[PDB]
Order: C-alpha cells, then structure tokens, then sequence
C-alpha cells in the first residue's frame, strides 16, 4: 500500500515511462527497450534535489509534481523505490545502484551527498575523462559489481565528458508464481524480422493464465503472475512477425485497461526466450523533449545545490538494465487440476518481437516497460532451411 502522494507519483511515473518508450520506439537505432518508471522518476527527483529555480522546477513539471513541496517529492519517490524491492526479493532477483559522476575539479556539496543518499541511495564519484579508457573502465566496473556481472558494460563511449553523469545499473529477474520445469528448455529460432532469425534457448510451460486473443487487431495478450501474485508480467505480441510500431500506436493507458478487462483465465501453452537481455539507454536526449531543457544545457543549467558551481550540467542519464528470463519461480502443486483441465491450450509462442510490462498487483504501478526485438544469439544460416526436419 502507498500513501496518496506516492500513489499519484506512481501514475505519473507510468505515464512518463509510456512517453519515453514511445519517444525511443520512433528512433530506428533503438532495438530493445527496458525502462523502470520509478528509476526514471528518481533521476528527475535527483535533478530537483541538486538543481535550483528553473532547473529544479522543470524536473517537478516533467514529473507533474509542481503542486507538491520539494520534500514531498523526495519522500514520495523514496517510498516508491522501497516498494519495488517488496514484490521482488531485494538484492537477489532485483539489484539497483545509482551513481553521480562529476569531473575531477568538481566537489559535491556535503548536504547534497547526505540527502541524495537518504532519499535515492545515490553514490557520488569523481572521474577524469582525459584518460577515456580509465573513465569508461570505472563506470563499467561499478555497474558490473552492482549487478554481480549480469550487466558487464554500461556504455562503450561517453559523449559529453564535461558535466554530471547519472548512471543507474539494474538487474531484474521475474520469479514466476508457478515455475517452469528446469528441463522444459530447448534451442529454437527467434525471428527478429521476416528475413533475420537468431538461435535462442526457449522455456516452455502450460498452465492457467489470464489471456485475450484480439482477432481484429491481430495480437495476443497474456498475464503471468510473479511471486505470491504481488506483481504480474503482461506480454503483448502480434500474430505476425512484424515491427512493433503498429502495436505501439495502440499501446495507451486506456487500451491496456480495455484489454485487461477482456482477459479470462484459460489453459495457455507459453514459450518464452530464456536468458539475460542487456539494455543501455541514454535518456538525456529524450528527457529534453519531455520538458527538462535547462539541466541538459551547459549554459542554462543551475546545479548549485549539487556542487556550488554553474558550468556543471546533466551530461548523461544512463538507464542500464539486465533483465533475465529464467525458469525459476515458486513450486506449484502438481496434479492440482489434471490433463483434461489444460486440454486444448491456446498457443502463446514468443518467437518474434513482443512488448512487455511488469505491473504491481496492489497499487497498479508500472515496475517495468520494454520490448524484446533482438535477443542475444548468432544469426542462423538461411541455407539450413533446405534441410527439412524429417
């Protein structure tokens, strides 16, 4: 349960993540997406904490928290960050770290260091970008240790090497309410496009799931509850191997509510790719498009509560995540129903791009939003199709 202030911040974090997802989906250089609305919101909260006047008020505007005190925002966001660990077993299936990297010359304000550690658990470090290999090495080693190797490299290059770099490294592993059998795993092909396919490992399972097959919009939507039904993972996949652009037009808070109402518990034979999906996003360019124009500009930025010096701007906001799909979950009472209960299951075979969301069941807040377009795997030879499976 959330306080009414944190509950309204949660709705805006979800609406903000929907906007960031759509902005990134337009970009053709973007393949996989992985956003945690609460971690995106906390980044804006850190701008409101270290910023001043327009720089700080724009962060509250982007987060629609202008009609709330600064202390209410930092406490409400600190509350939502702690609620993430509740539905996910903290420090084992869910890991998060936040670090502000300032230039070697810049010294952080002792009051800012205390309040950012208090509300956002933010770490602070100085970094010399003259030696570009040792600056990237420090960032990647920190993100690797934060996620215990699951995210070994945040970025290969830092573009703006003259300001504050905010890095968020995460590891999330959905723990199913009903586990997959560890041996219901095999090698299948994932059609990235109609002409491109990568070799992937897949995990398979048949059970009762809330499901809807939308024949007019040609797509399936299934809800997979996570540990103790405290949150659930929703997957939207088109019927055909197509670019998700079309589904992303329909992906609105209103259509999702409609789709979820049309769902009903049916026997479903789910098959998903198994493995770690690593995604790094620099949200700086997209945050300006949402209203944060002062902080990202070297001349307009006022991060005086952060250091006590202009010429210090939000150079980058890295949102790096390692999202693992695995068989592990809670054990399920085998033979609770039987083979006649799961008789003609609906097929939900995720061998082509799909959109997914992690939703808190109690509050309805969005934990994650993303899409799996290109999983890790080598391109398969087209000539293998000349050799039929008979």
């Amino acid at each position: 349960m959330l306080s009414p202030k944190a509950a309204t911040l949660a709705e805006r974090s979800a609406g903000l993540a929907f906007s960031l997802y759509q902005a990134m989906a337009k970009d053709q250089a973007v393949e996989n997406i992985l956003l945690s609305p609460v971690v995106v919101a906390s980044s804006l909260g850190l701008v409101s904490l270290g910023g001043k006047a327009t720089t700080a008020s724009q962060a509250k505007a982007v987060l629609s928290a202008e009609q709330l005190r600064d202390e209410e925002v930092h406490a409400g966001l600190g509350e939502l960050l702690r609620s993430l660990s509740n539905s996910t077993a903290r420090n084992v299936t869910w890991k998060l770290g936040s670090r502000l990297y300032g230039p070697s010359s810049v010294s952080f304000a002792e009051d800012f260091v205390r309040s950012s550690k208090q509300h956002y658990n933010c770490e602070h470090s100085k970094i010399n970008f003259r030696d570009k290999r040792s600056a990237l090495q420090s960032i990647n080693e920190w993100a690797a240790q934060t996620t215990d190797g699951k995210l070994p490299e945040v970025t290969k290059d830092v573009e703006r090497t003259d300001g504050a770099l905010l890095v968020n490294a995460m590891f999330f592993k959905p723990h199913w309410d009903e586990k997959f059998h560890h041996k219901m795993v095999d090698n299948r092909g994932f059609m990235v496009t109609r002409s491109y396919t990568v070799g992937v490992t897949m995990m398979h399972r048949t059970g009762l799931y809330n499901y809807y097959d939308d024949e007019k919009e040609k797509l399936q939507i299934v809800e997979m509850p996570l540990a103790h039904k405290l949150s659930s993972l929703i997957i939207l996949m088109p019927h055909h191997v197509e670019p998700l652009e079309r589904l992303e037009k329909l992906l609105t808070k209103e259509q999702l509510k409609i789709w979820m109402g049309k769902m009903q518990k049916k026997a479903v034979a789910i098959s998903l790719p198994k493995g770690v999906v690593e995604v790094t996003h620099d949200l700086q360019k997209h945050l300006a498009g949402l209203g944060l124009t002062e902080a990202i500009d070297k001349n307009k930025a006022d991060l005086s509560r952060m250091s006590g010096k202009k010429d210090l701007y939000l150079a980058s906001v890295f949102h790096a995540t390692a999202f693992e799909w695995d068989t592990e979950g809670n054990p399920f009472d085998q033979d609770i129903y039987g083979r006649e209960e799961l008789r003609s299951p609906k097929l939900f075979y995720a061998d082509h791009p799909f959109i997914f969301l992690v939703r808190d069941t109690q509050s309805g807040s969005l934990l994650f939003i993303g899409r799996l377009v290109r999983p890790k795997g080598d391109k398969m030879r087209d000539e293998l199709l000349e050799h039929h499976h008979h």
